[PDB]
């Protein structure tokens, strides 16, 4: 499966809660149209697209409207100005020990110019990427 | 580089997803995970013995649970001890992945210069690397642009 959009999803679920707002099936459309696009959207024409795409959810613009607003607070989403897009922001990789659950968080500069050289490769604009590693510490063995 | 640093341990998230019961059922499958060694269900016992007293999982539990961690795939038994089969948790290797987050066309990989600078980036810091996880996402290029398909 698609480990970025489960990590989205649960902070997504997280924003609302926090926020007193209800995580409602509207808003999970919501998140997938965003996530599952390449395009940029103002509320209207995010509106319109969960209204053309999922008639029986009874989407109204204010929903929409108070949802963008609570992303953006929480920087889950990015404005150019109205136009919103989710946010990409760049991190680090994981060498978790299977044992005692010590972490060493790293970048390895080889290993990203290889991703991008993966993607250009293959014709894909590269977006986002997950990388773990698991092992046993020196101290677990 | 690295850094000093709350994160997901996704391999495990999923072996317990996979693996749907009780704390009993719990403990024995984090205890696989957890342990650097092949256990014996006699072994596995004696450990939560040791380390879970209160929870009181009988032999019978362990080989039950053992036999169904078996007859699905998740464990493998490969080998023997005196007090009987020796175990471990199944870790096939396999391949990276590329997604496009539109179409959901998948680009399956694997680069030698990267999986030896994993190997590299263990040895560093001392480890044994076990498994590794590397998902790439972005746009195909049939989807730029576009609307979700
Ligand atoms: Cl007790
Ligand atoms: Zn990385
Ligand atoms: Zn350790
Ligand atoms: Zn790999
Ligand atoms: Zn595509």
């Amino acid at each position: 499966e698609n480990v970025e959009y489960d990590v989205l999803l649960e902070r997504f679920k997280k924003i609302l809660r926090q926020g007193g707002l209800k995580y409602t099936k509207q808003r999970e459309v919501l998140l997938k149209t965003l996530y599952h696009s390449d395009t940029h959207y103002t509320p209207e024409s995010l509106y319109m697209e969960i209204k053309q795409a999922e008639p029986d959810l009874n989407v109204g613009i204010a929903t929409v409207y108070r949802t963008l607003n609570l992303l953006e607070e929480a920087e889950m989403v990015t404005s150019i100005s109205k136009k919103y897009e989710l946010a990409n922001k760049p991190h680090h990789d994981h060498m978790i020990c299977k044992n005692c659950g010590k972490i060493i968080e790293f970048e390895n500069p080889i290993i990203e110019r290889q991703q991008a050289l993966i993607a250009k490769e293959h014709g894909f604009k590269l977006t986002g990427h997950l990388m773990q590693l698991y092992g046993v510490c020196g101290d677990c063995n």
